[PDB]
């Protein structure tokens, strides 16, 4: 089984043996999370989602429709996604931009994803860095001050 | 009429028709809210506050006493407002700094916004910026890596 | 007594007198927080966590199990914080790094501190800065764009 907080709002039935959802998680019907997750509290995750098998995300992010999160990804706390590159209120895209999060990769706290990005196997995102190209495999990149 | 999620506190009357105010939101009793709206999860909205029509403000975003939104902005998730320049904890300001999101205008995903700032109309601001002065009407503004 | 609002999920005994706990926010056992607190919604705070008297969170900040927080501190809205240098899901550290911050000093809004990080007496952190080394006391830090 998994476990969901009763202060969650978990609309999922794709969730997988071992994953813990925490309070005041918003998960919607499509999205698909692996085993062995710990989905840390303040988090959204929307329906066009899948997340794979031991993977953290910690509080306060959200993973929009286009995100792919492989297996043993590491989210830090307030790292912020994106699916719009030129957003605009009531402008909707007629197909978001895709991320992926190859396996085993990293991503600091407060760190910020561009629109269509590949970080790649294990690399290392920097706390508060901004990624606006793709980083390759085992690469560690942060935004230098 | 207009939606408010069982799992949001909403404290104002003042929400137009069409807006929605999703889980785990905050809103205080003076806040102002227009038509068609869209106010994601997570987040909070204090008293001395105006927000137009069409505004879409994205999860996790908090907007403070003193800041007013305009008609058709986009406001990404994660943003950050300022209403104090020189914050000391309980040494509370005479008068909260004002910021305005001017008619049209964007801000990407995870900026943060100085206190006293105005974007111009239909500007848009990188993911991650930190904005310390005012953005012209239709200027890209970001914070180079 | 403390207020703690019917919607924060607080575990934690250990809550000076005069302290509010708003709206969303979750609170471990073991947290020790003193008099006169203001820890705005959407808040999470863990369990080897010691937050002085008269300390104001804003909203969306978590304070992690190896986080020092004295008397009079400031802490902006959406403020990360880090106990892990080189995050990896799921392998956990035999030690969490410590991170202190000192009385009175002030973190800016959307701040990034990284892990073992001490902040001096009445320094000021920049809104959106990362801070990668130690600020001296009374020092005022950014990030420069
Ligand atoms: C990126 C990193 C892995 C790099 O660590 P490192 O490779 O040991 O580098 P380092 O020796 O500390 O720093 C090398 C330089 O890069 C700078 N630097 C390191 N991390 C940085 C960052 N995130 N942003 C900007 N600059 C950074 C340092 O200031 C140092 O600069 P100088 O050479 O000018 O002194 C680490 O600093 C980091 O950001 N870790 C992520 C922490 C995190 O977000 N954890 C998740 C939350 S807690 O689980
Ligand atoms: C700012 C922008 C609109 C610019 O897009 P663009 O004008 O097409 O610029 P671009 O051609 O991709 O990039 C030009 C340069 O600026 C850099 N850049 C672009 N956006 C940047 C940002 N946000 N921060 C820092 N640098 C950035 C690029 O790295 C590139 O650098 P080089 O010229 O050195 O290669 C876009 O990158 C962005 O930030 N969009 C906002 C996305 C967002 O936050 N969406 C909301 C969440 S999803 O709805
Ligand atoms: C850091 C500071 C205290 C500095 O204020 P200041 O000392 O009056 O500096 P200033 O005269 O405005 O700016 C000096 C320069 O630093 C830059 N700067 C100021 N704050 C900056 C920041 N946070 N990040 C990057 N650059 C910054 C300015 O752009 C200016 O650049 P130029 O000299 O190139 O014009 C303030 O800008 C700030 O960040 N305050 C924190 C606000 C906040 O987060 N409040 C909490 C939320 S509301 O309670
Ligand atoms: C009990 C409880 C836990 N949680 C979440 C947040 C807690 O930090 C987390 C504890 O689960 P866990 O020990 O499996 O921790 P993880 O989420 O795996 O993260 C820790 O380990 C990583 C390797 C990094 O070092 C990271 N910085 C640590 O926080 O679960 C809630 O959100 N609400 C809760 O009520
Ligand atoms: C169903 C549901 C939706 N919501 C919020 C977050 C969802 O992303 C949003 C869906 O409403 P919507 O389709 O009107 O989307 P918008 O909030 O308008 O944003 C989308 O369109 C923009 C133009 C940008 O491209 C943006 N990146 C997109 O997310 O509503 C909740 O917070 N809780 C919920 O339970
Ligand atoms: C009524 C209410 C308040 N709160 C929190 C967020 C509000 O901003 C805050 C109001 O309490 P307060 O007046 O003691 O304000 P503080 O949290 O002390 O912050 C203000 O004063 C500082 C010196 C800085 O200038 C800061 N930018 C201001 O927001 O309490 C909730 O989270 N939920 C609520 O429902
Ligand atoms: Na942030």
């Amino acid at each position: 089984g998994h476990m969901i907080h009763k202060l969650a709002d978990v609309q999922s039935k794709n969730i997988g043996s071992g994953t813990r959802i925490w309070q005041f998680c918003v998960v919607l019907p499509s999205a698909i999370i692996g085993e062995n997750c710990n989905i840390c509290s303040h988090c959204f995750i929307e329906n066009d989602v899948k997340i794979g098998n031991n993977v953290t995300i910690k509080c306060g992010v959200q993973i929009w429709d286009g995100i792919e999160i492989e297996d043993d990804v590491f989210i830090g706390p307030n790292v912020t996604f994106c699916n719009d590159k030129y957003p605009r209120s009531k402008q909707y895209p007629k197909e978001f931009s895709k991320t992926i999060i190859k396996k085993g990769a990293s991503i600091g706290a407060n760190a910020t994803i561009l629109p269509g990005i590949t970080i790649g196997e294990n690399a290392m995102i920097g706390a508060g860095a901004i990624v606006t190209k793709d980083v390759l495999p085992h690469v560690t990149y942060y935004s230098k001050i």
